[PDB]
């Protein structure tokens, strides 16, 4: 066990059962809808649906957003196994996870993203799979920048020979010459502003359009 | 020590120093601006600036948003002590924290909010202080609903005799008759949608207008 690729649900240590409620609504979405794109991942996936204009770029494409703030790779794995891929036949699955895998080496997080791609390839063999690169983070140079850049290296080399697996680097150049990330792009140096989402979402919406 | 009212910074166990970067930008805001309202608290404060239209209701009023996702009462206390109230002379300080105080009884969280009100009263004696009630949370009946309702009781009774301390319950009736909270109000049963923020922000914008 890489802990990153061992499927496990987020345990409720708070009391309000929200994670599980999120997961059950997505399962019910899958039972009742027929998306062509399913988006899955952590809060950069999740807030794209609020905080981007999803409705203009991504709703036309017939698209479910199954992002869950705080998810690591292994949580996304558990949710694809436990009913979020039932009853559906997407053409494309977009995956954006790995920046919450705290305490996991870049090689373990890469192993996590590879297990996600593998599960999607078995459970939904017709779909293309898109993996987004992990964005830089923090206001200044720090070790999670180099973690995320190393995951992106190891992931892009892993996907390089998959005909229907696409790695996408959506970073527009968020880190400036002086090393800084501006809070106009990322209000807390991790999560994207409305401004930060635009270039990200049009790099993805293009890729989505070529594929589809 | 109530842990809730013992001032302490969030320690960086991730590596990118974002919390501290957030705090330093707010300190620099305070050094360089002259707000009349400062908003402080957790992510319901923070995302109101993105995810509400802040610019229409709250920007006219000359208003800084110092919300930090994940903050407990004791983290907000530390940030008001360590330079977010320097160089400024607000008329009104709005406080919205306590739903992240996991592992604290409702009485301890109340003790936390009282220490915040006390610090604001000493460091900025001219300001009114508004405390928002803690919103319900989770999709169904659960113990954090009753925690939050008990904090609101103990807080409103604490503030009842303060002439310049105002408790505000902004809840429009988010919990329905069947016990549920809809994901249209709260997308993850905690954080508010654009739709969920509107009634909240106009109850607050009114209060703000009477006071000012």
């Amino acid at each position: 066990e890489n802990p990153a690729s061992k499927p496990t649900p987020v345990q409720d240590v708070q009391g309000d059962g929200r994670w599980m409620s999120l997961h059950h609504r997505f399962v019910a979405d899958s039972k009742d809808k027929e998306p062509e794109v399913v988006f899955i991942g952590d809060s950069l996936v999740q807030l794209m649906h609020q905080c981007e204009i999803w409705r203009e770029l991504f709703s036309p494409l017939h698209a479910l957003n199954f992002g869950i703030g705080g998810d690591s790779t292994q949580h996304v794995l558990w949710r694809l196994e436990n009913g979020e891929l039932e009853h559906i036949r997407p053409k494309i699955v977009v995956v954006w996870v790995g920046s919450n895998n705290h305490g996991h080496t870049a090689e373990q997080v890469t192993g996590g993203i590879k297990a996600i791609v593998q599960l999607v390839n078995e459970r939904q063999p017709q779909a293309r799979v898109v993996v987004l690169g992990l964005l830089p983070r923090g206001q200044h140079p720090n070790p999670l920048r180099e973690k995320n850049r190393r995951v992106n290296e190891l992931v892009r080399a892993a996907l390089a020979g998959h005909p229907r697996a696409h790695f996408l680097d959506a970073d527009p150049g968020f880190v400036h010459s002086d090393g800084t990330i501006s809070h106009h792009d990322m209000y807390d140096y991790l999560h994207l502003s409305r401004l930060g989402y635009t270039p990200v979402c049009r790099a993805l919406h293009s890729l989505l359009l070529r594929l589809l």
